[PDB]
């Protein structure tokens, strides 16, 4: 049981061992259409690739590769795509895949800018005089609103598919302050956000599945989708007792390598998941607790 483990883990000290435990076990599945030649600039990151099996795939034409990953969470019955922040070439495909999948949301786990490198690019327009279009992908995007807070911005975006001229609003949750190889700065504001995401209704079964990325996809998105599918497999069974996170990271980790990136990333996701299960199990006061604690004001 979750808490009577994050205490004897927290106890003994042994985040690090439980952490790379993980790592000996998780699945290890081919890349192959990664790795090959062609897709060299489509990847960030020469270590994190999507497999084969779980990849998304483009419904071009020439080149059907994107660097993003299906995570179908079969006994939660949710699912998300992980994806790698855009570069400056495949920004055209992460919207082609966002229009082709039917996401309604996309949400971002970094910032353009990190510890003075170019971890993403600017994907969407800044200003709604200023819209952008994808040549490449026939896409036509405008910024409609945005609702900045203090440690994370929610956009509403026009997405137009020049094609056809049919448009869909994709609302775009940009959470600013999670450092990289880091944690968000409480359980609270980690849960504020993850509780904005879910009232949007972006994580409705109606729509295709959410994207989530940060700059690799992996240690900051798979934190995220950790503790969201926990919680809702507590959710569904009514019960927190019932919900193994060590084994839901495992079966996340059978569609993308790498989720979770450090063993303080796994504590926070026990420590995210424990709180939320206040709110899962019918205190609904927590949540106007975490919005004051998280000052998103
Ligand atoms: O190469 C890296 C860093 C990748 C990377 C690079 C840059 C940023 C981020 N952080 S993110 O944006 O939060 O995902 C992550 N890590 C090693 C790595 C890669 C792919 C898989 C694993 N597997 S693991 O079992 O050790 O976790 C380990
Ligand atoms: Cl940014
Ligand atoms: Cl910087
Ligand atoms: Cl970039
Ligand atoms: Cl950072
Ligand atoms: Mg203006």
């Amino acid at each position: 049981e979750m808490e009577k483990e994050f205490e004897q883990i927290d106890k003994s000290g042994s985040w690090a061992a439980i952490y790379q435990d993980i790592r000996h076990e998780a699945s290890d599945f081919p890349c192959r259409v990664a790795k090959l030649p062609k897709n060299k600039n489509r990847n960030r990151y020469r270590d994190v690739s999507p497999f084969d099996h779980s990849r998304i795939k483009l419904h071009q034409e020439d080149n059907d590769y994107i660097n993003a990953s299906l995570i179908k969470m079969e006994e939660a019955q949710r699912s998300y795509i992980l994806t790698q922040g855009p570069l400056p070439n495949t920004c055209g495909h992460f919207w082609e895949m966002v229009w082709e999948q039917k996401s309604r949301g996309v949400v971002m786990l970094n910032r353009v800018m990190e510890k003075g490198s170019l971890k993403c690019a600017q994907y969407w327009p800044q200003k709604e005089e200023k819209e952008m279009i994808f040549e490449d992908t026939n896409l036509k995007l405008t910024l409609i609103s945005e609702d900045i807070k203090s440690y994370y911005t929610v956009r509403q975006l026009e997405l137009e598919n020049l094609t056809t001229q049919e448009t869909r609003e994709i609302l775009h949750f940009h959470y600013t302050t999670w450092p990289d190889f880091g944690v968000p700065e409480s359980p609270a504001s980690f849960l504020n956000f993850l509780f904005k995401v879910r009232e949007s209704g972006s994580l409705s079964p109606e729509h295709g599945p959410v994207v989530v990325h940060c700059s690799a996809g992996i240690g900051r998105s798979g934190t995220f989708c950790l503790a969201d599918t926990c919680l809702l497999l507590m959710d569904k069974r009514k019960d927190p007792s019932s919900v193994d996170i060590k084994k839901v990271l495992l079966e996340m980790r059978k569609f993308r390598m790498g989720l979770i990136q450090t063993a303080d990333q796994l504590r926070f996701s026990y420590l995210a998941v424990i709180e939320g299960a206040k709110f899962i199990m019918g205190d609904s006061s927590v949540q106007d607790q975490w919005k004051e604690l998280s000052h998103e004001d």
